[PDB]
């Protein structure tokens, strides 16, 4: 309907991403693989960046954009 729920939808993407990044096997995959996965789930580059900072493994915004280019 008329309510897009943009904020809660963005929050769910980032929290799902944080949970992905913390998975035991996912942690032992390269940053590029993780970035590509999150992009395929509809995260923006900023949201990917935010998720990496939240798991204590900050990546610069430019690093994310380079992987996705
Ligand atoms: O998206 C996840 O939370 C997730 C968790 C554990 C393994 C995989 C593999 C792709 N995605 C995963």
């Amino acid at each position: 309907g008329a309510m897009w729920h943009t904020h809660s939808e963005r929050e769910k993407r980032v929290s799902n991403a944080v949970e992905f990044l913390l998975d035991s096997r996912v942690r032992r995959t390269p940053t590029s693989s993780k970035v590509h996965f999150l992009k395929s789930k509809g995260l923006s580059a900023e949201e990917i960046c935010e998720a990496f900072t939240k798991v204590g493994q900050p990546k610069t915004l430019n690093e994310i954009k380079r992987i996705l280019s």
